């Protein structure tokens, strides 16, 4: 901050700032600095597609700078930048110890060429290479780094267990946990264990080598091997431990040559081959997998045919699962997971083949429903192959009601049954032409081609909703809130159904919307509400009458709409068995099992009595509450029609659960800050109140003002306004070079701890990107700077607002084409580097995880559209939006849609002249 | 036609059917055989992706299936296929024949490793490999096969012209004409001499490698490579042969240590890089283009650059040009030819990349204006740069008479007297909205955006017309 | 070429007087080009075709039916068609002066272009060279397709 920017004091500042982000670990943090003026030799500048997903230039690059095999530097950084990205064999391989003799005896200061290649000559081991090359390293007079002789206590010990002695294996192993113990650990207080990962890895195989080391008999073996199994349960799905550890059991059961062992390896083989696949370097895959294809695995065979079928190869793909399916009709093989599962993906690859459709898959598609009816992944795969052909068949005119989708609909019920895994993404695909069908029935009297259909898919639902678990329904509950209207009466009366399952089983869940069922003021809802809390009490159980309490403050909080000044009413209802509308009610537990689908109960004990609205033109009344375990959540009332927030909501609560999924976004800890919202009647529901409820606005005029920076208040909006277009950019540049940018002074009085702050930063980063590019992927705009939300806990930053979408600052009054909102003020506070880093990889992580399931958050985001809010957003603009999900550039092709998209919205909210024309009540700069 | 269609007489005579495609040559018609029901083992069915543009899966599949060394199948093929899609520093430092001591004394029936190896040494050499190398392979008792003894004399010429002995090298380059003049030629009747290319490739490296063993003086030399740039004229364009006949030559002044030898080591490095790049596969553009760019060539710099920028790496390409054009102000670096064509590079990199329009690029547009003259495929860059914005700004609306495509029409006019590359595809990027302003005169009388500016641009087509060329 | 070039305009009614075949050296060439731009399908006799191909030219072609050079000379040529065809465009601009067609417009004209860049059947991930070639043989080898146009073209033939 305080220097001449261009100087030569600067370098140096740059160099050990980046061997301190070497030592931060936050690899994109280091490329942030590495791609942000540190640009000195073109060999200096190519260690940064390392990093950006392009190893494989920089490693023969690095390859063939350091071939000559005489400078320090560059054979270092060779054999390192080999390593990282796991190409071991050709570590192994490389000559620059193999020659006519042996290694460099008196190992010199470039050792470090060693303590990397002992390692994966470890994780890919023999007899003869371990045996004569740790014998070469032996010869040393000294051993002075703590890393080789590691390396080679853990090489003796495999080379002891191919000599068959376990107790000198298990002294080489405890050897080496004496060197660990005593030279390598650091402590607490200073390490995401992210930097511990390098330690503990090594440990956990190391302990996993050791103790079937010290196995005895093949009953024990396989019994290591399956808590072994239970290793790899519990290690998550990052890649490198994963690759680790279970390549250096590769390794182990290769060095054994016993048959079990054999047998161990081949799956081994196959099983890294698939952990390969999952994370798409599918060269180690192949070259893992062949020694599993050339033992005969054909399953090993069909996920060969995959990995060929992702990349680029469509057709052997086809044809090898061609003949090996087609070949297989012998003896079992299990047909029901083994034949059953290479159909279907011999089916699903004629999907996306697209040339040899429907009457050919739809014969051995019941071939698949006659050898197998108990797995229903089969059943998901062509309910999307049907979501495909439905929208192909519509695509060309509304035509309707073919037998295609009945039956997509009668065994996707029944796929519902089974195993829950699509099922809370697409309970649209039933609903959503279920009630266009109750549409066509209320729309058209030809049109008999509906009927008898209706009432034998709709007896279809009803099978299913006798027979299925009550606990996925609430997943689309909104939705199922939003039907309200007749011409069916039997979808209506399954809907009522459904409310008296979700309203026996599970009644604590369902208060506060079996309440908010009947509000409202055009109320049609009295039938639908009544009429439902009279089958509930019919229903044996109610021991407790808390609806009536609902009601009352449901009242209440309708009565403290206008109740204004420019509070210790009525209270005693808590304590009760009203649980708590935060998410901590609500959040859905991960499939673990016995489990249980939901958090336990979070009832109410206290009410606050003290107000504490603000003075917001409206000025909600919102309360600050204790809860059950008696700690305290605002709680706040809401009007005007929040029920798009619900809504947004709904889509970030899935989009959440998604980048659980993602083993790449919560890999590098991603996921957003997130809060509770119902719509209770019109102009009234409730909200959640975060920790530290700030803005920037509200908080920058305090530190703009405790700077002292003295500004046109407001008539800043007269002297702009009546501005015309030229001098827009002006008093924008002049507003802009007024106001200094500052939130740094903001964020180091927020944090005094720097572990807080850094940590901070990076959840700052990330949970501001993630919502920001979302919104503008919804068409979200009118980002007025009260709508940022920052917890002065950790930093992390959330919109909240969501109440106009949709292209509502263009085509509505005053203009306000929009990049998206980024305040160019965050861009110090973001580091050094500007925007341009975690920011950027977060983003590139986000989009590549909303670019893989994007049909059902097309599904999700079919709710919105429902055009009580908006004029003419139409279908085909939905649509229209599915094409910008998609990637659907402005009239263009050439669709990089990870670095070129990310680049497109970074470079398109840093246009200074997009800053410049929109309005100063977005004031940007704040 | 005259069988039955499932039966076991047909596997016969589909391998020999495959054997004989490969005595035809027909490379495509290997692929449609082998992709049409030829599918025994799956060891059998990846070796079409190994044609079907998909070689590094293929290959290091067979590196992975050779490994044991033992198989004379799998291990042939290894090297064979390592072969076809030239990894030939792969094949060169793969241990098969390095160990603690040389290669396999008594070469087996798989002698086509070392036949297929020596050629590799030889197209990529330096000293020692090269001689310890054959110096292995000489300790066999007979050679029985031709084209190991072919290559080995190639070898051992280049090795005594490391010795530095042009009549001793000239006497082993004859040595290799009495080996193909004896006992590989086949005749008419029976070849496209594509099947000829793998002898008259190497002999035309062989006599380029003949005539300026036997040069004596730097005036000789330049005068021998500047016909040899006569040679990758008439070449064509065929990759592999381009690549072969380079890479030889890259091989010998890489060999000879002279300084002027350097100068045309760095070029030819340069060159095969460029054709690497015109063909696509650029990693062995960097592994060849590096040794240019520690030899400090800023144009091996933009190249790289724009390998970077083709492939999927559109940031540090602009990085890159960013900083060695806007650090390149210094003394000439010839400002008309490199600076125009690194600040041209640079422009529509921002296009395609399309973050930091027109303005940005119209004032080093301007300087590219000035830089150069005498220089029009800028101008028919830039004129698709406004093919683009004019049908960006007729995306939203018809909004028409723009000075942008006045300047496009009024500079691609001049364009078109220069050099005519472009102007047999674009003349209806002048014609085709010139005629619809004329059609804008007819159509409306607000919509004086045109009459002044018609008479202008009219005036512009006139000064093109009374200097073009007829044709 | 000719034959998928043919369709990448739109060309339709491939009648079989217009296979032009020297017996010199069996170069083929569509000489006709009298109809363009949807002229089987909108027009009486609906023409939905693939384009032409004789399913008695596959045994002709070798043992590999189809799947050979022809598929080689696809891709080859469509990878040069989707590197210039801005030019192709410009050529193209000549055609569309519909006094030969009643409402083939400009944007029709685009749409054409979308179908020249690789814009599918409302489709996206375009590989455009195996997948493309894939699209217009596994089209065109689609037996329905071949029987649900008129016997004037006469398929087997
Ligand atoms: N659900 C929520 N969670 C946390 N903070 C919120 C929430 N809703 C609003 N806020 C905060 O409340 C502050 C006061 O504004 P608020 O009364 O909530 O809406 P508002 O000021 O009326 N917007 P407007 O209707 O345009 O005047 C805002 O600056 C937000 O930071
Ligand atoms: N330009 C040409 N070059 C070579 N052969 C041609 C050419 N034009 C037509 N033919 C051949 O002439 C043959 C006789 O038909 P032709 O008289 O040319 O048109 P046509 O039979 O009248 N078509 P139509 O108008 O529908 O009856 C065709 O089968 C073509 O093979």
């Amino acid at each position: 901050r305080q220097n001449p920017h261009d100087k030569n004091q600067n370098g140096q500042l740059l160099k050990n700032l980046q061997i301190t982000y070497e030592e931060i670990g936050d690899i994109d943090s280091l490329d942030g600095v590495l791609r942000t003026f540190a640009t000195g030799n073109l060999v200096s500048k190519i260690e940064e597609l390392q990093y950006s997903e392009n190893w494989k230039l920089a490693q023969d690059c690095f390859n063939v700078l350091g071939k000559f095999s005489d400078d320090p530097k560059t054979t270092t950084r060779m054999l390192k930048s080999m390593y990282d990205h796991q190409l071991y064999s050709q570590i192994i391989s490389n000559s620059s110890f193999h020659s006519s003799d042996g290694k460099i005896s008196l190992s010199p200061d470039v050792k470090e060429w060693y303590s990397i290649g002992l390692e994966a000559a470890n994780l890919e081991g023999n007899v003869q290479t371990l045996k004569n090359w740790v014998e070469q390293i032996e010869s040393l007079r000294n051993i002075d780094d703590r890393e080789v002789l590691l390396q080679y206590n853990i090489a003796k010990a495999l080379i002891a267990i191919s000599n068959e002695d376990p107790l000198r294996t298990q002294k080489y192993i405890h050897n080496s946990f004496r060197l660990i113990g005593t030279n390598f650990i650091t402590s607490s207080k200073e390490t995401t264990l992210l930097k511990k990962q390098n330690l503990l890895m090594k440990l956990h195989s190391l302990y996993d080598l050791s103790f079937l080391s010290s196995a005895k008999d093949k009953f024990e073996y396989k019994s290591n091997t399956t808590i072994l199994d239970y290793r790899m349960e519990r290690i998550g799905a990052d890649f490198v431990p994963n690759h680790y550890i279970l390549s250096m059991r590769k390794s182990f059961d290769q060095l054994k040559m016993n048959e079990q062992a054999d047998a161990d390896l081949g799956k081994t083989f196959f099983t890294l081959a698939q952990l390969a696949r999952n994370n798409a370097r599918l060269d180690i895959a192949s070259e893992s997998l062949m020694h599993c294809l050339e033992r005969r695995l054909p399953q090993a065979e069909l996920e060969f045919a995959e990995i060929l079928w992702k990349q680029g190869e469509n057709d052997r793909a086809l044809k090898i699962v061609q003949e090996i399916h087609e070949k297989y009709q012998e003896n079992s093989s299990v047909n029901a997971r083994d034949r059953a599962a290479v159909l279907l993906k011999f089916t699903e690859w004629l999907d996306l083949s697209n040339n040899s459709a429907s009457e050919q898959i739809i014969k051995q598609y019941q071939d698949i429903f006659q050898i197998d009816s108990k797995w229903d992944k089969p059943y998901y795969s062509i309910g999307l192959y049907y979501s495909r052909l439905l929208e192909r068949k519509k695509a060309e005119g509304y035509i309707t009601n073919g037998r295609f989708e009945y039956r997509a609909i009668s065994y996707f019920l029944l796929a519902f049954e089974k195993n829950t895994a699509k099922v809370r993404e697409n309970l649209p695909k039933v609903i959503t032409f279920w009630l266009d069908i109750a549409a066509a029935s209320i729309s058209e009297a030809r049109k008999e081609m509906l009927s008898k259909a209706t009432e034998d898919i709709c007896s279809h639902v009803e099978e299913a909703l006798q027979h299925c678990p009550t606990y996925i329904w609430y997943f689309v509950l909104t939705q199922l809130l939003s039907r309200l209207l007749h011409s069916h009466q039997s979808s209506a009366q399954i809907i009522m159904h459904i409310l008296l399952s979700l309203a026996v089983e599970y009644p604590s869940h369902i208060l506060w919307y079996i309440t908010a069922l009947v509000n409202s003021n055009s109320s049609k809802r009295v039938l639908r509400g009544k009429h439902i809390l009279e089958k509930y009490r019919q229903h044996s159980q109610n021991p407790h009458d808390l609806v009536s309490s609902a009601l009352d403050l449901t009242k209440a909080l309708t009565r403290v709409c206008l109740q204004d000044v420019k509070f210790k009413f009525d209270m005693n209802v808590a304590p009760s068995a009203m649980v708590v509308p935060v998410r901590k009610n609500l959040d859905i537990i991960s499939p673990l099992e016995g489990y249980q689908p939901f958090r336990p109960v979070v009832s109410i004990i206290r009410f606050g009595s003290s107000y504490k609205v603000f003075s917001s033109l409206k000025k909600p009344k919102q309360l600050n509450i204790i809860g059950s375990d008696g700690n305290i959540y605002g709680i706040m009332c809401k009007k005007e029609d929040v029920r798009q927030d619900n809504q947004y909501m709904q889509f970030a609560t899935t989009m959440d659960f998604l980048l659980s999924k993602d083993i790449a976004s919560r890999k590098r800890s991603l996921g957003i800050n997130i809060y509770s919202v119902l719509s209770l009647r019109e102009d009234c529901g409730i909200l959640e109140m975060v920790p530290n409820v700030v803005t920037l606005r509200s908080i920058l005029s305090t530190k703009y003002e405790s700077l002292k920076i003295k500004y046109s208040l407001k008539s800043l909006h007269d002297r702009w306004q009546h501005t015309a277009v030229d001098g827009k950019l002006e008093f924008y540049m002049e507003q802009v070079d007024k106001f200094p940018p500052i939130l740094y002074q903001w964020f180091l009085e927020n944090f005094p701890d720097p572990i807080n702050w850094f940590n901070a930063r990076n959840t700052y980063a990330r949970s501001y990107a993630v919502m920001a590019m979302v919104g503008h992927i919804l068409g979200l705009g009118d980002r007025h700077c009260e709508n940022i939300l920052l917890d002065i806990q950790t930093g992390k930053v959330l919109h909240v607002d969501f109440d106009c979408l949709f292209e509502k600052g263009k085509r509505l009054p005053v203009p306000e084409i929009v990049p998206f909102r980024l305040t160019p003020n965050l861009l110090d506070a973001l580091g050094i580097i500007g925007t341009e880093g975690t920011f950027k990889k977060s983003s590139e992580v986000t989009l590549a995880l909303m670019r893989k399931n994007e049909v059902a958050l097309m599904n999700v985001i079919e709710t919105i559209m429902y055009d009580r809010n908006m004029d003419h957003s139409i279908q085909k603009a939905l649509k229209v939006l599915r094409n910008k999900i998609r990637g659907i550039d402005p009239q263009d092709g050439l669709v990089l849609s990870v670095a070129g998209q990310t680049e497109t919205l970074i470079q398109e909210a840093t246009s200074e002249d997009n800053l410049s024309k929109m309005y100063i009540g977005w004031l940007p700069f704040w």
